[PDB]
């Protein structure tokens, strides 16, 4: 075990997939980015702080590339368009339990199910009505 | 459409699941909240707006009950010893069509997939390794 | 479900009942007013906010007019010859259950139903006596 | 008349009825309260004064004990989690007669009656949606 | 009850009719907005205020993109190469009964209902002769 | 061929209709009014002129008047008890061809439609909920 390892980050059902492997931990930062260049790369970063005393703060980020291919003075480099930025912040309290730490992975995956709401409000460019 | 309704935030497979249904719309923003107490609720709130002018941003937060040891209804104090907060902000370009929005979701719902290293982290009251 | 819909604020046995409609939710505050004119509507008024990091409170508001029809200018004008405000504000804890928060509802309709000490009060332009 | 009697606070429809009696009166100010300790009771008081020159307001105060989890008898500190504080000012213009100051009073139980939105959305611990 | 939803905005046909669902609703301005790229969609936006003692006034807003792609240095982006604006003010008494709103109503209709000049003088790059 | 004619401003029905007449064009504003008394007639005026240099800009103007008598000193007048002012901005760039404008022209209307949520709430003394 360590979990430090890859995984898929989009699945596009086997045909596209877009996995991301461990690429760093400088500095206590897990890094995980994409088989691109470093230009046009998904970027997965994640970092866990005692943020209070009686607190742990996880820290999490996603980047998700447009890519492109852009002339530069006549030459074209591999680009990103744009960039997308899930940025997300959990805080815990030390009391609890690792059954109490299932139910917010659970909750935070029952949250961006298919079909749920917010799922569906981002996937139309729509707010919840 | 019509994003705002009841949906299941904790899937525990059919007996014992977690519902949380709309409460709360004052200022757009969508709250959710399950049948509890407010010290004792899961919470879950979403709005959305144009962070500048090139970007919109979801933010999206939960709160979960620590649930060992909880005792229904009662006082239980001090606050901070009893919730996790968790919150969320996703950065979207104002060029990302509907199709971009889709492979965000999934980006986020890759990131917590069961077995995935994230998830697995946190439920486990680790960091990487 | 949307709690946010008409009701009759004032029953008289089906004939000249008032009722009072959904009419504006601008700044979290949800508005609801009789079919007049603005001038001489009733207007009934709700809004919760986390008061304290422990409470929560609504504040909830009634304007019952006397309509009338001023001559300004020569003009017959339809207008209200005063109006009579209620304004209430609740407190409740967080830590109140769900069965908790019937319990104040039933309090406040048995303060007011006919025949106890204060609707007939009121209702007499007396005191407690 | 005689308003200053004893009456059912909360009708849980004859047995486990709250009935609060005249306890104070000092200032004239009514007081009612029901058989607990002051720190557990339910409590009603009632005032009326001319507020201005053009104005009376009548100033009804409720205080309703958190039940879930309450210990008869016990000290349950602190006071503010275990208290909900409900404050109603009615300001009636001094031309109101009585049969104004009855649908005053109606609109006033009208807000209230079960079903309506403002009872249902305090009672289920949420906001208008 | 709510008018805060989705609503066509451009019937244009019954298959490319142009839609636009609610996004935000902060600070008391209601805005829908297209689904797809926020830089390609059609936007309205609608506020109500009491501009004097006597009048309230509705502020409408409704963009009009033209669609096109921005093509620079290779990389191609969904753009709007331009926009109309359409800003519109209703000021209206306090005065005005549910009745003399249904009328203003059906004057702004009358004054854009297909034939009329206005509508058409638009319609045509024209102005009146 | 003239587009400067009479039209109806209010189909209410097809007897009580408001029919505003062409009255004055000068300096480029297009005027009409409605038959009798100046004092309680509807008006609507239209310009166009180049805001830009990249725009034309349509001011469009409605004034609906509430009919009444104004009597002083035993003077009866036909007089407007009060008027509601509709003022629309439009601008349109110059490269829009026909069909954009058009589409402007159907957004319009869509915005204005039976039943959509702007005039359903102007219709009815409310705002946005």
């Amino acid at each position: 075990a360590s979990n430090f390892t890859q995984f898929v980050l989009v699945d596009n059902g086997g045909t596209g997939d877009v996995t991301v492997a461990p690429s760093n931990f400088a500095n206590g930062v897990a890094e995980w980015i994409s088989s691109n260049s470093r230009s046009q790369a998904y970027k997965v970063t994640c970092s866990v702080r005692q943020s209070s005393a009686q607190n742990r703060k996880y820290t999490i980020k996603v980047e998700v590339p447009k890519v492109a291919t852009q002339t530069v003075g006549g030459v074209e480099l591999p680009v990103a368009a744009w960039r997308s930025y899930l940025n997300m912040e959990l805080t815990i309290p030390i009391f609890a339990t690792n059954s109490d730490c299932e139910l917010i992975v659970k909750a935070m995956q029952g949250l961006l199910k298919d079909g749920n709401p917010i799922p569906s409000a981002i996937a139309a460019n729509s707010g919840i009505y």
